[PDB]
């Protein structure tokens, strides 16, 4: 169920970070708890947070073989009890 | 490894067909054998195959609650020994 769904989401990101998935877009509606959300993120080399009309967009950077950089975009709405409703996840390549 | 990666790809599609994933875009490079490729596809209600400079684009339709239809796009190059190298998978909603 929902736990295995979120496990998958995390792995999707990991395979993106491995460049086994080159780039991806997910459109979702599910809600994560903190440990899930943080795991999803891994360790960026820098992060940005932006907000508009209650909607948050986070931008995470991951360095790989130069000048190849991985970027992950997470769109979510913050929820009571340290939870996060993910609306979309997007992975991209940059220089 | 590779087998578990393809497992994942199949489920991604199934979650899209369940509308747990609303729509998705995967950009990949991996090669599947027939059993894998066919399971990835499920049972569509209609199929289209398109070819351009050796590259194939398949379009699959799945009926859901009306007039909601799921559409799956698979981009691949045919390979010897009934193998298929997937370059991208795309899932979208339509009426």
């Amino acid at each position: 169920d929902t736990h295995e769904f979120h496990k998958l989401l995390i792995k999707v990101v990991d395979l993106f970070l491995e460049d086994r998935i080159k780039e991806f877009e997910l459109k979702l509606n599910t809600t994560l708890d903190e440990l899930e959300f943080e795991e999803l993120i891994g360790k960026p080399d820098s992060s940005n947070s932006a907000e508009n009309n209650g909607i948050f967009i986070d931008e995470y950077s991951y360095d790989a073989s130069e000048n190849a950089i991985k970027k992950l975009f997470v769109e979510y709405v913050r929820q009571p009890e340290f939870k996060y409703t993910v609306l979309s996840i997007k992975g991209v390549n940059d220089w």
